């Protein structure tokens, strides 16, 4: 007779596998019915920021880490600590204490406290390749462990990068890189970020920021190791990716089940392209499920994001759908040595979640617009009819002054 409202986002094979694991809730809970409101990733934002504008706000819902501390100042999210704590069973040490620190909150910095929600996942961003390709290719294969330099990742790309059916076209490209989610690589590998270390200044016009987005850029427009301006925007690269048509391509554990799917070819996980430091570096994503602070049924609705974060049977059911890898760290560890379950080498998302994984920028401030507004006009860039240097120095001032307002506001909502 209790009615939750759970309100999340997915890619299709991730609505599926949650609506099938929110019915083994309901089978478990038979008192408890659950009524979801899902959209696409790019949809979510905008209708999550109309329910809490509304102060319609769902019962458990995915939301941006980044986004904890303005949901605490504004009483978004529960304090669940408590139902946590009296939970049958559930040990969130057995979580990755990386996920699950995200979504603590003391009343002055993130990562210790109370518990405002729990981690969803964690999201390693790894980088693949086209395995079959390489090998008709006669490409030695990349290493499992030591990064190609830029360099010798252009290198490769273009040997890559051919007419295989001979009628006198490219068909077949190196890589097609998304800049929204694998720029920060680049930059943070050549010793780069988009803040400072106090996560104050926006350093964007950093000579070492600059250059990994130049070289970005380049990829398309000067090595042409990727399909064209035209090409990509007949199918993107991600469908091409698909298709067999790129030689690599990023990888996250969400993607999986959509892979299985659809990619015909052999394929397997390698660290990113190094640039300066010689470190490869990539991002380690994550969403948080969070409870109302408004709810009628507290005890149901942590129960549910339960379900779906630490207990051992909904975070079997979602691994198995193949839509995230395992919030137990123990339970991980023996999965990335499955041998049966591929990529061969998924023990690369393990070592980006503790090794050369990083956070976005914006997990460290008030709220993202400063970042956005890099993002929003990048695209001249990127289509090579302005230079790397001339944007950032035009952008810099436009989100230096959006980051001091999350500064200023977080001091505002704060009291
Ligand atoms: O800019 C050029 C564009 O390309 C063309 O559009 C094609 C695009 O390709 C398709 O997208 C493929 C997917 O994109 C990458 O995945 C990125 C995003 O990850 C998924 O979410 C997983 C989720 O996020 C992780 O957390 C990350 C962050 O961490 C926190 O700080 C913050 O809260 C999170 O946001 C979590 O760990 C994890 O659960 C999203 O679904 C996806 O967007 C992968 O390559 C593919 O999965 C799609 O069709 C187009 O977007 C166009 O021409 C042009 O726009
Ligand atoms: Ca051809």
């Amino acid at each position: 007779k209790i009615e939750l409202t759970f309100m999340f986002r997915g890619q299709p094979q991730e609505q599926t596998a949650y609506k099938n694991v929110v019915k083994k809730f309901e089978e478990k809970h038979p008192n408890v019915k659950v009524n979801i409101v899902v959209t696409s990733p790019d949809q979510y934002a905008t209708k999550l920021r109309a329910a809490i504008a509304g102060r319609k706000i769902p019962d458990v819902f995915y939301f941006n880490p980044g986004e904890l501390r303005a949901y605490v100042n504004s009483n978004v999210l529960l304090d669940i600590t408590k139902y946590v704590e009296n939970s049958k069973g559930v040990n969130l040490q057995d979580i990755w204490e990386k996920g699950v620190n995200k979504y603590r909150f003391d009343g002055e910095k993130v990562g210790q406290g109370n518990l405002y929600g729990l981690p969803k996942d964690l999201g390693p961003f790894a980088l693949g390749y086209n395995k079959t390709m390489f090998e008709k290719a006669g490409i030695p294969l990349p290493d499992k462990d030591k990064p190609y330099t830029w360099q010798e990742f252009i290198d490769v790309c273009k040997k890559l990068t051919k007419d295989t059916n001979g009628d006198g076209k490219l068909d077949q490209w190196g890589t097609g890189l998304n800049a929204t989610w694998t720029l920060q690589g680049f930059v943070w590998s050549n010793g780069a970020d988009w803040i400072d270390e106090s996560k104050t200044k926006v350093t964007v016009d950093d000579p070492k920021f600059i250059e990994a987005l130049q070289f970005f850029a380049d990829m398309q427009n000067k090595y042409k190791v990727t399909p064209s301006i035209a090409e990509a925007q007949t199918l993107d690269t991600y469908q091409r990716w698909l298709r067999g048509q790129l030689g690599f391509f990023p990888v996250g554990p969400w993607d999986l089940a959509a892979f299985d799917q659809q990619i015909k070819f052999e394929y397997d996980l390698i660290p990113w392209p190094a640039g300066s430091t010689g470190k490869p570096a990539t991002w380690v994503g994550s969403l948080g499920i969070g409870v109302s602070s408004m709810t009628k049924h507290p005890k149901e609705a942590v129960e549910l994001a339960l379900y779906l974060s630490a207990d051992p049977e909904g975070q079997k059911a979602l691994v198995d759908q193949r839509v995230q890898l395992p919030n137990s760290v123990k339970v991980a560890e023996e999965w990335a040595k499955d041998p049966s379950i591929k990529p061969a080498n998924k023990q690369e998302f393990l070592d980006i979640i503790n090794d050369y994984g990083h956070s976005f920028p914006t997990e460290y401030t008030y709220n993202g617009e400063w970042y956005d507004e890099f993002y929003r006009n990048l695209q001249p860039v990127l289509d090579g009819k302005m230079s790397a240097e001339e944007y950032v120095k035009k952008a810099k001032p436009k989100m230096q002054k959006l980051l001091d307002q999350a500064i200023e506001q977080e001091k505002q909502a704060s009291k």
